[PDB]
């Protein structure tokens, strides 16, 4: 009973938490997209430039 | 925060200030003009003389 108290602790739900990894990779990839998006208008300031 | 500040105080509109700038030249350009035709009158008077 303890040992399975200090897992309920300790340990983790590595599914869940392997869920939220791949979700975490996701928001970091999507606002590298946006990133990119964004360094983009810069560049129609110079068309307007010229 | 306040790099957004700074920045709403530095920086420029720069399509607006280009808009500016075009409108400046044009100003200067047809200042330029009226500098072109005021300098035609005196040869007129020159006309009168002969």
């Amino acid at each position: 009973n303890l040992t399975a108290a200090e897992s309920r602790i300790r340990d983790v739900d590595m599914a869940k938490e392997m869920s939220e990894f791949t979700k975490n990779n996701i928001l970091s990839q999507a606002s590298q997209a946006m990133l990119a998006q964004a360094n983009q208008q810069p560049q129609n300031v110079l068309q307007l430039l010229r």
